[PDB]
């Protein structure tokens, strides 16, 4: 198990909290037990509107410290994503609540409302993927449907580029691993020259 008693109680506080919301009525947002000790958590969060996101479902590792609610939990994105401020390798997230700026009254339905604001307004200039934050900044509408097709391919978005998805199945069909091919062509700017250059370095 068990932790503290005020880590136990927090988090079925807020656990609780998240269920009675009207943002997971709505379908915004959710959390699933993952462990009866309250110490893993898996959530959910649905893509801002008006974002190359919309429509997306994205899921979170969250894992609760000992030291809960006075540290903030750990948060990294299980689904894949194109997003300045989040690691298209890893799901590791750079979001100051989740480091230096979390505050003991946080709660687990504040910091997934949290990440989905982080989806509307990314911050390029303080990156967590300088590849993707480079992109964001020297080609706009490369980023828009690149986040678009990732949304899509990873997060069960509806639309993506036809452009795009044809060099994904050209390259795919040439016999690499798919995951590989949406990373090599999405970090060369869609060039299937240099993509494939570097699929053929592993
Ligand atoms: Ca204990």
């Amino acid at each position: 198990f068990d932790m503290a008693n005020i880590a136990v109680q927090r988090i079925k506080r807020e656990f609780k909290e998240v269920l009675k919301s009207e943002e997971t009525s709505k379908n915004q947002i959710k959390v699933d037990l993952v462990d009866e000790n309250f110490t893993e958590l898996r959530g959910e969060i649905a893509g801002p509107p008006d974002t190359p996101y919309e429509g997306g479902r994205y899921q979170l590792e969250i894992k609760i410290p000992e030291t809960y609610p006075f540290n903030p939990p750990k948060v990294r994105f299980i689904t894949k994503i194109w997003h300045p401020n989040i690691s298209s390798v890893t799901g590791a997230i750079c979001l100051d609540i989740l480091k230096d700026q979390w505050a003991a009254a946080m709660t687990l339905r504040t910091v997934l409302l949290s990440l989905q604001a982080l989806l509307a307004a990314a911050e390029p200039d303080d990156p967590q993927d300088a590849v993707v934050a480079n992109q964001y900044k020297q080609n706009p509408e490369m980023f828009k449907q690149t986040a678009r097709l990732w949304a899509h391919v990873y997060a069960g978005a509806p639309v993506s580029s036809p452009e795009y998805t044809k060099k994904i199945e050209n390259l795919c069909a040439a016999g690499f691993d798919r995951n590989a091919v949406i990373v090599a062509l999405s970090s060369k700017s869609w060039d299937v020259e240099t993509a494939t250059e570097l699929l053929l370095s592993n």
